[PDB]
């Protein structure tokens, strides 16, 4: 069960009323937003995208994610984020949810970006501000 | 339009990357979901309830928003909060929403809880902690 | 207790796992996701727009809901349409959720759109085809 | 890229205004949000639970989804859902979403239910109504 330690970039996302279902925990569809939020905020910040913006821009092809221990609103919940793959075109994430002083993933998963113009929707190199952002978080 | 000194207590929600619907802002309806988000941790942390938990629980009966400048994530939001009345199994919250350094709202809004106890969802005073919690929100 | 026949458009919107909160209900705020959806399907089948395409858009200024018997997934929800007040660039909607087949509506709620120039957000005279269309669900 | 044919129950679920993202088409994430709405619908109407009522309920373990070609509010979506494998606590569903009427799938998923007591939270026999549901599903 993944570990903080395995992650090299975090962010913190409030938790909101409605994350709970009628179970009392998180939703497991709402892993998903946490995971994109947190992808998209470190290409917001750290890597020029532009999603106003840009002529490139990041499709998601694939997603997974693996549950081992529930959450709820109003925990404070953060995500560890780290990059596995990077092609031409394309990266694959790896993305963890932790509850705040939790050496354990509550969650984890992956997702897969290929990189568009926007008008073609066709592949792109990645431009070398994004990429770089996105090597700082190889292993 | 409403100021950040016309309100008492101030919450940071992170904004999410779905929050921004096809024109590139913030949803009108995401709206709602900072304020009930902001109330409700506000009765979590200082009033008692026990969503889980407790046998009274708060109803929403109604709410209305209103929108003067758009918003955007990753933009930083918080919401200010305020009692406006406070009848015996009833309360009124008024809402706002401002940019972080932004006196201006961006967007503000009211809404009714009713209490109710969980089973049966007929009416209650409000019990004593969360009584006095609304209170202190009171002008 | 707004009834079925007070309103002039009808769209059938299903309910979806996640609407139900932690109280069993479909929470307050999705009753706006089903209003904007329902209105916003009207302007695009017999309206025109041309949500990608289109140089003008709508922007909701305000809304409001009441709430008067909560509803859940898997239930069968459907909304009644009908238009209140259409100035030139402005317009007032009315909207109902009904439960199938009860006269009587769950909710009902108001909400303004203001059309505007995709670029430049400043209000426009409301495109023939649009106006007819909205004059159309004018009682 | 799977087929309709391969798939052995379907249901209809209507797309909604905020499912479109700032890029144009429905959000990665909403695409899960209609796979637990389809089983779970099939769990309600075909098997039993009883969701507010229940001792058993089911836990997502895992999901995970691929994508192909993309799609858009007010399109007409709809859900193929089939049984891989079943276990005794457990289950495996495959999912695929198609655009009516085309045969090839816009994406194409799986995830995993656990049923556990309520209170408790421990795995337990899937009870006979749902496991004959179930297999009803194996292909």
């Amino acid at each position: 069960r993944p570990l903080r330690e395995q992650y090299l970039h975090f962010q913190p996302i409030s938790t909101r009323w409605h994350d709970n279902d009628i179970y009392g925990h998180v939703n497991n569809v709402t892993y998903y937003a946490f995971f994109d939020t947190a992808v998209n905020t470190y290409l917001i910040e750290r890597g020029g995208l532009d999603i106003q913006g840009g002529e490139v821009i990041g499709l998601v092809v694939s997603s997974s994610c693996d549950y081992f221990a529930p959450v709820a609103f109003p925990q404070r919940i953060e995500m560890g984020l780290r990059v596995a793959r990077l092609g031409n075109s394309s990266v694959q994430y790896e993305l963890a949810l932790f509850l705040e002083g939790q050496r354990e993933a509550c969650a984890a998963g992956r997702f897969v970006h290929v990189f568009v113009e926007r008008r073609s929707s066709r592949p792109v190199a990645i431009p070398q501000e994004l990429r770089d952002a996105l090597a700082a978080l190889q292993s």
